[PDB]
């Protein structure tokens, strides 16, 4: 009922009371661990709403007051009545940087408390969505010194009218499959920009074709935009002592923005909610860059390295990603483009974990996720125990919209 | 029940039906997974349905199940429990429970070899002496100048507690540690507590940054007793780096033969809790984590020192460089010397593979992803992009606690 957790290369020893307060399943059992897997009513809403503002009103040292009372009261006759409800304004604020607190797969959650919300639950189209999403992104990348926004778009409803982004990402790049047989641009995005190219996106048909937005509001069939080219801030990758390495014509956008989860508050489901952070280096470099299934260029790489391709055991490979992990973090440093670093990012995850065990009672986290893609023993996070469960507010998965979508 | 997990890379999905067998428990519930957690005298009434648990599969292996042969070991098994309150496992059990162990070792990356294991069977053993010869022997086959294979040797199983077969190493071969008045660390910071047990029982120190531990070897719940394995039986390999010649002059070395030594064997409900264990090396269990580890050589400031690499921030990613130059080293050496070792890239593609046959031909793999991966590089692996299941069949490697904290010193 409480339990430990110990760093075993400081021995600094944890203990976590939070997980008691967890509600949702972990796909887990005694008998079986699923860690490693990507994916494991009026009466229903209640209890959810009371247990949020629960929460609320004690974060605000109120707990059991009369505007508390007051609240719970005024939330449930609402229920009661249109069988669904509002959050005030620093309800929304709350719940929202909570969600991201809550995030166990996120390293960056030092962060969690600085975080701009913006309100867009007024919202009534798509052509309000991109205007809203244009906004988040020009405010989010202020010229190269990113902040972290998130905006909110209204919730759901019967479930006939969700608001959805069908983008994954704000930003991302095109991928086509090609005659040839291979896949030009990002092999990722073959299936969402054929569907763009299905509703009536020109593609210009390159390796780096920032995607078009398509837009889904109020349950309406999605619309297309291009997101204006002077609010999406590219960085071309270069190395500080390879000359050659620009002639590769490698590029990155400056701001990830997951677009496609779902924000859950108090029982309340925001099925589109654009977040958006910093990245940290080896998202780009390791993971965009190398993955076999992504642009997979180690190969292309090493070659112009001149590197013994003959053995793995030469590691060839992992020199090769070495130094695209160099280009991308000098490529945005010398454009003055926020990056983190995964020596910074997981030294700021233990302290950010410290706090929130004295703090709160503990901090969920995904190992899986939290260690870097590369390096992981040499990073501290690697040698910290984690316990994972999972809190509300919460980003939640959910099926993409294409799928679900009745035109 | 049947569960899927998908290859994120490959889109190859595996469906496990073997974790329908497993009895143990995880650590983890629905409300909270422990898969990062390191760590998550038997009744009769308790053992004979684990031996007759165990020899069922065993029957069941050599395509003998409700044979007479297989009736008549029940039997004889169960009269053995009933009237001497345990029982002794025949050679072809001992064998087939020990590789069933290793199969079953979802921490392992190295299983693809479980069925190439010579197994030792030392339960005639009565004596430290008689446990050192074992020992001696066993480093002396598994090392095969440097052709090295995988062997097991197993002392006599708990009795009722108070007579436990224990090696008081963590692994065979180990250098010391050794605290200084000035609160610096001389040799491997990991073994300082284990040398100063050895110290106190008699053991004259060298000094150094790789003196091999002597081994202590406890027989019968005895208090244990010291023992240096021959040196000429202790191969080593210097360190040195392919293009870097300064390489060499940080005066590197490791040992040949990793032997893990300090686990509990579980068969049919039987205790081995003396049952060292050898294979051969990853180079990244040394180059990463026996190097590079803070709380370990911790080498990677000297070596980014001498590569001239910029220092002044992590963003430079220095230590990314200096830990593939490391890596690169130990692999070139071991290689250059014909000592057994496997990169970290070649392990793992094994690895997938053993994992898909496992499903095909046994319903299933249990993997511990978070020990799977490889501590550099993970997601250019195969490993990273596979879903695992991690749940505990038997025959297993169990932990058990130091025997320092346990035992009951005689005197
Ligand atoms: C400020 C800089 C931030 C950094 C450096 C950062 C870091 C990361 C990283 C490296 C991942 C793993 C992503 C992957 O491997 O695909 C991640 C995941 C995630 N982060 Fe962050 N994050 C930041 C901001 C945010 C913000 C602002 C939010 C929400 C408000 C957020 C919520 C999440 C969630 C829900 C995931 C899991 C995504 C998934 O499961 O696919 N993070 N974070
Ligand atoms: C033949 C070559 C082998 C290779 C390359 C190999 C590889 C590895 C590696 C890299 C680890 C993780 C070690 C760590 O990070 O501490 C490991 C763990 C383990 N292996 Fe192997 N292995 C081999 C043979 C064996 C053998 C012969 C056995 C027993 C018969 C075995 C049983 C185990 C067990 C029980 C663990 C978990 C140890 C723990 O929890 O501390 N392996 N293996
Ligand atoms: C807000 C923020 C900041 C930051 N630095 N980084 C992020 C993750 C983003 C960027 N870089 C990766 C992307 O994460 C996107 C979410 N990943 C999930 C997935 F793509 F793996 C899918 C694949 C198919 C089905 C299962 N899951 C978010
Ligand atoms: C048989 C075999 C072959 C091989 N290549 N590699 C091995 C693992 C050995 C070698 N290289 C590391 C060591 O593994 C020993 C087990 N390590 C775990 C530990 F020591 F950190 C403790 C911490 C506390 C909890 C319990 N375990 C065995
Ligand atoms: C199968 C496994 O869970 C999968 O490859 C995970 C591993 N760790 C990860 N970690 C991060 N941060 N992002 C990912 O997409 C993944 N993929
Ligand atoms: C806390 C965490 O589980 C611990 O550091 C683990 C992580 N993965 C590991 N993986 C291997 N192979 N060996 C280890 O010692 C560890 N340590
Ligand atoms: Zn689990």
């Amino acid at each position: 009922r409480f339990l430990k957790v110990k760093n075993w290369e400081t021995d600094v020893v944890l203990t976590d009371t939070l997980h008691l307060k967890s509600t949702l399943e972990t796909g887990c059992t005694e008998h079986i661990c699923m860690g490693s897997i990507m994916l494991p009513t009026k009466d229903q809403l209640f209890p959810l709403a009371k247990e949020f503002l629960d929460q609320y009103y004690s974060s605000i040292k109120r707990f059991g007051s009369k505007a508390h009372m007051d609240r719970l009261e005024e939330v449930n006759k609402e229920i009661e009545s249109t069988s669904t409800y509002q959050l005030k304004d620093t309800e929304l604020i709350y719940g929202a940087k909570h969600a991201w607190r809550n995030a166990s797969r996120c390293v960056g959650r030092i962060q969690w408390s600085k975080l701009q919300v913006f309100d867009a639950r007024d919202c009534t189209t798509a052509h309000g969505m991109f205007n809203y999403i244009c906004n988040h992104v020009k405010y989010a990348t202020n010229k190269g010194n990113l902040r972290s926004a998130i905006t909110i778009f209204p919730q759901r409803t019967d479930g006939k009218h969700d608001f959805r982004v069908w983008n994954s990402q704000l930003i991302r790049y095109a991928g086509y499959k090609q005659p040839d047989g291979s896949t030009l641009g990002d092999p990722a995005n073959v299936q969402f920009t054929e569907i763009c190219i299905q509703q009536g996106w020109k593609a210009p048909r390159g390796r780096f074709d920032v995607l078009p937005l398509l837009l889904q509001a109020n349950g309406n069939d999605p619309e297309l935009f291009q997101i204006p080219p002077e609010l999406v801030l590219e960085v071309p990758i270069r190395h500080p002592k390879f000359d050659w390495f620009k002639d590769l014509g490698l590029k990155w956008y400056g701001l990830p923005a997951v677009s496609n989860m779902l924000l859950e508050i108090g029982g309340l489901e925001f099925s589109a909610c654009p977040f958006s952070g910093w990245y940290m280096g080896t998202e780009i470099g390791v993971r965009d860059y190398c993955d076999n299934s992504r642009y997979n260029i180690l190969e292309e790489v090493a070659k112009k390295m001149d590197l013994d391709m003959r053995k793995t055991s030469s590691l060839w490979k992992d020199q090769a990603l070495v130094e695209i992990n160099i280009a991308v973090l000098y490529s945005f440093q010398s454009d003055k483009v926020t990056i983190v670093d995964h020596h910074s990012a997981t030294e700021s995850f233990i302290k950010h974990m410290e706090n929130e065990y004295r703090c709160r009672g503990g901090c969920p986290a995904d190992w899986v996720w939290i260690v870097p893609p590369m390096s992981g023993s040499i990073t501290p996070v690697f040698h910290q125990e984690m316990l994972n469960y999972r809190l509300t507010p919460s980003f939640e998965y959910q099926p993409d919209p294409w799928n679900t979508h009745v035109w």
